[PDB]
């Protein structure tokens, strides 16, 4: 499964902004921390 992540539900488990699992919650929240940035998808070629 690499493309096409969708359903109905919620999965406070792994996350949904990217889809990646992990091991300790320790580190889950932290995940988030990154996330919160504008993360742009990305400039145009040039
Ligand atoms: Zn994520």
């Amino acid at each position: 499964g690499s493309s096409g992540s969708s359903g109905t539900g919620e999965k406070p488990y792994k996350c949904m902004e990217c889809g990646k699992a992990f091991g300790d919650n320790s580190s889950c929240t932290q995940h988030q921390r990154l996330h919160t940035g504008q993360r742009p998808s990305g400039p145009s070629s040039g």
